[PDB]
């Protein structure tokens, strides 16, 4: 019968949703998602800021951002290497915005940055203790995404 | 046309289903899921017992038991800090049972232990070394889940 | 009716393969997929060989084989511990080929191997130095598995 064919088919597809969220769930769980917080994921692949930006918007997810010290010394450990952040001043030079938008306001510059050194530097790499400093969005610094609360 | 379509579309969705099913595997897997082995699995949060309990049946999973030795190191492992077992002596005083049922089968209490300090302790936690010590449920300790062999 | 929720079904279904193709794609991701490079990944067990090519041929992939120093290198860094490889001699002794079909191409045989020592020697483990020696298709090794690029 057709229509009991299609009721079936229905429940079908809703299993296999509840089941596929089972499985994003335990997968976040898996790579450290704390409940309620949002979590970091790197493949600890270095590459300029075009190419992480892809990356991360391909997975659903976008380049690191850390709000807080909580979430600095997140992504530091995640990371393990110098890192590129989702904060750049391209836009605008001299004004730093999140690459999902607004000001940025949470900071962790290392003392004399940032700088714009030398032709310009409009990216921002997660470094050394933590620390912050702007760099060259063509230069290569490892992939780590977030991904929402 | 229409019973075909249906059954087309039936058979992608058991595809379908088989492929998740794969990717539970890797998953399980990639994490150190031994052959016929408990997976154990935590994202290393810290959390009272009641938190612990309903986070793992939110993974459709339990909170990890030692059936045996061989288990108990498997957990110490996964965990590295403090982290509650499924085990608790909620229903009589000293007699420790698993929260899905049964009587305690393996044990490894460290010296003194259990002693029900102070006000009570009836969950239990595996510490240094993998020895167990009872303590209050209302503590916070590392959540640690096992998904069946 | 009948046909609009047959339509809709094929929606839920291809929207349904997208998401657990992003799945996919994030586990690779946080396994360490490299853009464009083949990746490996092991649960650390030991094994004989009967049994790693049994399990990754379960995880739809393959015994990992180094096809040049690089993949060499990330094979012999997966695995910590001497790992099995996809290569054999045991159809013509002496004559060691892919698991998947072909003559062995790269090698890092390590002086004097190999040699089929003793009762014989059939299959091949990458050891902690990323050269290889022939061994015992029963002896257990860490399984290491191998999916495309
Ligand atoms: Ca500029
Ligand atoms: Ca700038
Ligand atoms: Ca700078
Ligand atoms: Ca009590
Ligand atoms: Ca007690
Ligand atoms: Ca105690
Ligand atoms: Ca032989
Ligand atoms: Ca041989
Ligand atoms: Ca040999
Ligand atoms: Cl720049
Ligand atoms: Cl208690
Ligand atoms: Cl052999």
């Amino acid at each position: 019968a057709i229509e009991v064919k299609l009721a079936n088919m229905e429940a079908e597809i809703n299993t296999l949703k509840s089941k596929l969220e089972l499985t994003n769930k335990l997968h976040a769980f898996s790579m450290g998602k704390k409940s309620g917080k949002k979590f970091f994921v790197t493949n600890h692949e270095r590459m300029p800021f075009s190419k992480v930006k892809a990356l991360c918007s391909e997975l659903r997810g976008t380049v690191a951002i850390p709000r807080n010290a909580e979430e600095n010394k997140a992504i530091q450990e995640v990371a393990k290497t110098s890192a590129f952040l989702g904060i750049t001043d391209e836009v605008t030079e001299g004004q730093f915005m999140y690459v999902t938008g607004g000001r940025l306001t949470y900071s962790n510059w290392k003392k004399d940055e940032p700088n714009d050194h030398g032709s310009g530097e409009d990216c921002v790499t997660i470094v050394d203790n933590g620390l912050w400093n702007d760099i060259s969005c063509q230069a290569s610094h490892t992939a780590v995404c977030e991904f929402p609360a």
